[PDB]
């Protein structure tokens, strides 16, 4: 149908906007602490601690399959990255600190993204 196509154009444009959001968030992680999945070879107990691991490469695979229906689902995954880290790592670690800084800096980007998504529909 023509409607399914219109719908698919909106999802594609949302994907376009979320790809830009993802790039902006990922720039706030210049150390690349959050770039890839925590290695289960190197942290073999990780899944005993963290039940839903997340990272930027995994979000990108979902994004490129148009697997985010709305900004809320995208933000859920970004929050997992931060929240998993702040639980697994202690406060005095470079990892915890990196998550706090990503959260704080990401807030600005996510604030305007929400306005853009509501605005453009």
């Amino acid at each position: 149908s023509m409607e399914q196509v219109a719908m698919e154009l909106r999802l594609t444009e949302l994907t376009r906007l979320l790809r830009s959001v993802l790039d902006q968030l990922q720039d706030k992680d210049p150390a690349r602490i959050f770039a890839q999945p925590v290695s289960l070879k190197e942290v073999p107990d990780y899944l005993d601690h963290i039940k839903h691991p997340m990272d930027f490469a995994t979000m990108r695979k979902r994004l490129e399959a148009q697997g985010y229906k709305n900004l809320h689902e995208f933000e859920e995954d970004f929050d997992l990255i931060i929240d998993n880290c702040m639980k697994y790592n202690a406060r005095d670690t470079v990892f915890y600190r990196a998550a706090v800084r990503l959260r704080d800096q990401g807030g600005v980007v996510l604030r305007q993204a929400r306005r853009e998504v509501d605005s453009i529909g």
